[PDB]
Order: C-alpha cells, then sequence, then structure tokens
C-alpha cells in the first residue's frame, strides 16, 4: 500500500522504443497531486505522463527522463446504479473489473475493446472503440463527467456538456496530454443477459466482404466485425470470417441458461494449441472441401454465444497467435471504397504478410478534436518485423493519408509528426487547448515529443 518511485525501463506493448522514467506508484490520489504540484513549481524538466495497464503499442504511456505515474492502484468502484445506469470510478478500474461487478446490476460496459486489460483512464484517453462503434461510438461517447487533475494542481469535474466542454473533448482522445483523469462517471448500456445471438457469414473475396457491409445489412445489428485475409493473391484477397450480432434478451435464451442470464462464465483450461499441438491442417484444408468446411462454419443464424465466444474468438487459438511484430491500425473514409481496396492490393503485394487482420465498418465520429475513429474502413494488421518494413510502413502512411485516412495513436510507434498532423487536422485547435491548460508543459510523453504535441 506504501507509495513507491522506481526507474523503470518503460515501452507499451509492442516491446519497441524503451526509456526509463521515475515510476510513481501509490493508491493515494493525494500524494499524486502533490507529485504534479512538484513537477509544476519545478519550472523545467520533462514533466510526467500517466500509465494505465500499458496495453497501447506505441510509446504514449512512458516519458523519458521524467515522471511516469502509474494510475493502476488507483481502482476502487465508488458505486454503481441501476436506476440511473451510472457508475463512478477511478481511473484505474479496468473494463474486466467493471464488466464483471455491473453485470448484477444488468449493465454493460458500452464500449470494449479487443481485451479486457484496459484502465478507464487509458479508454478515455485513447477514445477507444470496438465491435458496436457504428452503433454506440467511441468509449469518450459515454462519458458523463471525470475529474481531471490539471497543471495548476487543480482537479477540474469535466462533462461533456457543461462549461468546461472544450476540455472535457480535448482529453477524449488526449492521450494524457491535458492532465490525469482522476475518476469518472460513465453510462452504463442496460442488459437483460450476459449473451449475445450472433449471425456469421463468409465471404470469398474483398468486394464480396465490401458489399456484404454496404447492403444495408450493418444496420440490423449493433455489433459487427470481420477477420480477413490480407495474404492470399485476388480474388481471396479479401475474404473475410464475419461475426455479428446483439445482446440476447432472457427469452431468447435456451432453457438451460435462463436461471442465470447475467452469468459470466470463467475461461476454460484447454485452449486449442493444448488439444491439437500438432496445428489444424489436415490434406483438405487448402483445398475445396476445405474452402466449403470453412464456408459452412462461419455461416450460422441466431447462435447464442457468450462474451468469449462473440468477442474473444481468437482466445481459444491461445499461444498460437502472435508467434518482433509490428501492429499497424488505420482507417479510410465510407466514400473512398475504391482507394481502401487499393491499400489493401498494396499490402498483399508487399511482400509482407499478415495473418491477424480485423476488419470492422465505423460510424459516425464524435467531437474530440484527436479522436481516431472516422465513419469508414478500419483494418488493423500485424507485419512481422523485417528488412524493409519501416520503409513499407512509411508507405502506408502516405497512402492512408492521401485517401482522407489516419493513424491510431494506441498502435503507432513509428509514425512522423508532419504525417499525424496532417491526418488529423483539428490538432491545431487541440493543441490550443493543450497550451491553455498546460502552458509548462507539465504534462509531457515519449509520444508528445516524436509527434510535436507537446
Ligand atoms: C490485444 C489488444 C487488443 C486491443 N483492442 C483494441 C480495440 O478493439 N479497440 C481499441 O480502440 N483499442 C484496442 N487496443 C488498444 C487499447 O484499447 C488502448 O491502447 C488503451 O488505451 C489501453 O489502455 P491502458 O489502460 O493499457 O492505457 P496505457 O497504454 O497505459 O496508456 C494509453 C494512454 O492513456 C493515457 N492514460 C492512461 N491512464 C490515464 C489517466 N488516468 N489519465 C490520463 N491519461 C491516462 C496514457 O498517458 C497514454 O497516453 C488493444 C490493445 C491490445 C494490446
Ligand atoms: C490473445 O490473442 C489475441 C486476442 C485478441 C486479439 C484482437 N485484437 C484486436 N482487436 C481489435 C478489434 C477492433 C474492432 F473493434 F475494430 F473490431 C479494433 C482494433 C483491434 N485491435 C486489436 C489488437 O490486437 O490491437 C488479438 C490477439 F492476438
Amino acid at each position: 500500500v506504501g507509495a513507491t518511485t522506481t526507474a523503470t525501463r518503460l515501452t507499451g506493448w509492442g516491446r519497441t522504443a524503451p526509456s526509463v522514467a521515475n515510476v510513481l506508484r501509490t493508491p493515494d490520489a493525494e500524494m499524486i497531486v502533490k507529485a504534479v504540484a512538484r513537477v509544476a513549481e519545478s519550472g523545467g524538466g520533462r514533466g510526467a505522463i500517466a500509465r494505465g495497464l500499458g496495453r497501447s503499442y506505441g510509446d504514449n504511456a512512458q516519458n523519458g527522463g521524467g515522471l511516469v505515474i502509474d494510475m493502476t492502484p488507483l481502482n476502487t468502484i465508488h458505486s454503481i446504479d441501476a436506476d440511473t445506469k451510472l457508475v463512478d470510478i477511478d481511473a484505474g478500474v479496468n473494463l474486466d473489473q467493471l464488466m464483471k461487478a455491473a453485470l448484477p446490476f444488468g449493465l454493460w460496459v458500452p464500449v470494449l475493446p479487443g481485451t479486457r486489460q484496459v484502465t478507464v483512464g487509458g479508454a478515455i484517453a485513447c477514445d477507444i472503440h470496438g465491435k458496436n462503434h457504428h452503433s454506440a461510438g467511441s468509449f469518450g461517447n459515454h462519458v458523463r463527467s471525470m475529474d481531471l487533475l490539471t497543471a495548476d494542481g487543480e482537479i477540474r469535474h469535466l462533462t461533456p456538456t457543461g462549461e468546461d466542454a472544450e476540455l472535457f473533448w480535448a482529453t477524449v482522445g488526449g492521450n494524457g496530454l491535458t492532465g490525469i483523469i482522476m475518476r469518472a462517471t460513465i453510462e452504463m448500456t442496460p442488459t437483460s443477459t450476459a449473451y449475445f445471438i450472433a449471425d456469421g457469414d463468409v465471404t470469398a473475396s474483398l468486394d464480396e466482404t465490401i458489399a456484404l457491409h454496404s447492403d444495408g445489412s450493418e444496420a440490423r445489428y449493433t455489433y459487427s466485425s470481420a477477420w480477413f485475409d490480407a495474404i492470399s493473391a485476388p480474388p481471396k484477397l479479401g475474404r473475410a470470417a464475419v461475426s455479428r450480432g446483439r445482446l440476447a434478451t432472457v427469452e431468447q435464451l435456451p432453457a438451460k441458461l435462463r436461471s442465470e442470464p447475467l452469468k459470466f462464465d470463467a475461461p476454460q483450461l484447454l485452449t486449442l494449441p493444448d488439444v491439437f499441438p500438432n496445428g489444424l491442417a489436415n490434406k483438405y484444408t487448402f483445398g475445396p472441401i476445405g474452402e466449403l468446411w470453412y464456408r459452412k462454419s462461419g455461416t450460422y443464424r441466431g447462435k447464442v454465444q457468450n462474451l468469449t465466444q462473440f468477442y474473444h474468438p481468437l482466445d481459444m487459438f491461445g499461444e498460437w497467435n502472435r508467434a518482433g511484430f509490428l501492429q499497424y491500425q488505420f482507417v479510410i473514409p465510407t466514400e473512398a471504397v475504391d482507394e481502401f481496396k487499393k491499400i489493401i492490393g498494396v499490402i498483399q503485394a508487399s511482400g509482407h504478410y499478415s495473418f491477424l487482420n480485423v476488419f470492422k465498418l465505423f460510424g459516425p465520429r464524435n467531437q474530440a478534436p484527436l479522436s481516431f475513429p472516422i465513419p469508414g474502413w478500419n483494418i488493423c494488421v500485424d507485419f512481422p518485423i523485417k528488412d524493409g518494413l519501416g520503409k513499407f510502413v512509411s508507405e502506408l502512411d502516405r497512402r492512408v493519408l492521401e485517401f482522407g485516412g489516419r493513424l491510431y495513436t494506441a498502435k503507432d510507434s513509428r509514425t512522423t509528426a508532419e504525417t499525424f498532423h496532417a491526418m488529423y487536422p483539428r490538432v491545431d485547435e487541440w493543441i490550443s487547448v493543450r497550451r491553455k491548460v498546460d502552458p509548462l508543459r507539465v504534462f509531457a510523453s515519449d509520444m508528445a515529443r516524436r509527434l510535436e504535441l507537446l
């Protein structure tokens, strides 16, 4: 329970670009206020940045030669209310913790990323998105208030629509550069079960994948995402396994599950690598029977699924996934469909092979100037680090930029300031807010300096 300050070598989830910071770790809020006051009174040096669970791949949660404040000990859930749907929680609370605590109230975390190991602070600061972006927006859309420790040492109560709305919306997606989010109130989504009813589809090509997302069917599902093929030559290029669904109601559950509709079942002992150590391939896998088999297994209607089944389907693959990788995620505006296809073609012909590829059509954006999601074609790819990759991804940056798209700060450790600023045309507007709230650069990070956000 005691406060500690420790020189620590930090990296994001990508394990790249390490830098040494003094890491403060304390469950005492007043100690965090005092540390920020100390940096502020210092009138120099390299400032401070908050750090959550370190799930961002890049360098936004580290500060070489400065202070890093580990927020994970501030993890109190203050209250949950089923009538108002509000949760009041410290910024260090993580989404898995929150999901579990809130389920007995018939409340659902309104935006969940592909991993549950992210803090509320990290969720706000990266304005995270999920499988339901097109129906629910991003994390920032659901924050009703937050308490922000600013450079002047004061704790400001921010609301999306109040007098401090400008600062609220600069903090959403602000990558911790407006101050330290101490605490927040989130509006949860009501639910009668912890289950999904899901429809699966399998497409044969990129053209089919795009048509499926463009035919109006997306409006029938609150949740929608896809795995796609980024390695095969066209026309197989861009074929996808698509998973779409909505939260189930109690009466849609089979009789055996209806007695505990809000139950989160425990992740089981055995994963697929444990049961099939020699892999899943047989003599049929890559020919026409394999094709039919995968088509059939991935095509279904009204299937009842728990959270892991529906939302974390890679979990069953255990140690096989991510077997020195560069995570690259971008969105291209909806209208730019040919441009989007062109970029997918570029990736396939590049000689860089990504096996893990998520595809999603984002919905409307929010008013946060630095928010990543815009309506359009969102893709994540995972490239093994090898010769030529750095220069190739710089070419990808140019294409993404030229086609009106952007990269996501939570995934980036290598784009340039020039590129990033052009991708985010409201960056100057955001920088102006940051300069008002932090004239002395009390808040600073490796990303802030790299991307000239400092
Ligand atoms: C396997 C995996 C799957 C993922 N899937 C998704 C996805 O589906 N959608 C998506 O949007 N993202 C996804 N991400 C990225 C992840 O959601 C974000 O990186 C998120 O910000 C990580 O939260 P964290 O608590 O680990 O924050 P960190 O990585 O520690 O910090 C990220 C940023 O938040 C800031 N920050 C943290 N706490 C505070 C605070 N209290 N006050 C102010 N600023 C703070 C930091 O300064 C930093 O700028 C995924 C990441 C992984 C590893
Ligand atoms: C245990 O192994 C894994 C478990 C889950 C995943 C899914 N990961 C993601 N899933 C993502 C899903 C989305 C979206 F919401 F768009 F579907 C957007 C971004 C995503 N980013 C990521 C990521 O790894 O950074 C990947 C894994 F390698």
